[PDB]
């Protein structure tokens, strides 16, 4: 598979916006992710941001936190995540790009990710002190650190982020921007406006969106990507079995695909 760089700059060429599904992996269980992985990009999935769980996941929502736990509950380890990634990375014809938070990196050397045929990483809570030397490392093994940019960032550090960031800046929210009488704010449509203005790079957004319409609009505002996570975890982790987490999975991402396309 391609950068993730080289992949955004393809769909942004032609005027389309990638469909970026967010999963947990071991949520249910690691055999279960691998088919979700396979699944995901038979209904083409343009990027795939997998998780590793950890212990205190406080920039995700509700619905990925649960997931984030019952993946601990299964006993997932970032090693079992990135032995399952080295079998099922080169059947995905799309990359995929791992977030993790800080502390379980920390002490990585993250030579053993780009084995396993990551592509990108993306550490929400990487500390300000640390992320250039990330950057670094990221860079002497040929993967793209992704960072996340969000509405309580100043504009020119917003700058200095989007100048660094690789492969797509990644806006997010930890604040829920739909409202009661289930429309999306307007304030989102400048929120993607302000970062597209200073940059040239990619911008894909993370707002927690799950319905067709809504997705459509936050393209239509100028996204070059939409992440949709809550909705996949949910589809494939709330249900019944994991295979009835599967098959709703799949509905799901084509009803996503269409709506993007």
């Amino acid at each position: 598979s391609r950068p993730v760089s080289d992949t955004m700059a393809a769909l942004m060429a032609k005027g389309k916006t990638a469909f970026i599904p967010y999963i947990t992996a071991g949520d249910p269980d690691l055999a279960t992710t691998a088919e979700a992985l396979r699944l995901l990009d038979g209904c083409g999935a343009d990027v795939i941001e997998l998780g590793v769980p950890c212990s205190d996941p406080y920039i995700d929502g509700p619905i990925i936190q649960a997931s984030v736990a019952r993946a601990l509950a299964s006993g997932t380890t970032m090693d079992a995540v990135l032995e399952m990634l080295r079998e099922v990375t080169p059947e995905l014809s799309c990359p995929v790009v791992l977030l993790s938070y800080y502390k379980p990196i920390m002490f990585r050397s993250l030579a053993k990710m780009k084995e396993a045929g990551v592509h990108g990483l993306i550490v929400p809570d990487l500390p300000y002190v640390a992320a250039h030397s990330l950057w670094s490392e990221a860079k002497n093994n040929n993967l793209e650190l992704v960072l996340l940019t969000t509405p309580a960032i100043p504009e020119d550090r917003m700058k200095e982020i989007t100048k660094a960031s690789e492969g797509f800046v990644y806006l997010v929210s930890v604040n829920g921007v739909t409202g009661p009488r289930a429309n999306v704010n307007p304030r989102v449509e400048s929120l993607i406006q302000e970062v597209k203005k200073v940059t040239n790079k990619p911008v894909a957004v993370g707002f927690g969106i799950s319905k067709p319409e809504h997705v459509k609009q936050i393209a239509q505002w100028g996204a070059d990507g939409v992440i949709i996570g809550s909705a996949m975890v949910r589809q494939l982790g709330e249900a019944a079995s994991p295979k009835q987490g599967l098959r709703r999975l799949e509905e799901y991402a084509r009803g996503m695909k269409n709506a993007l396309g």
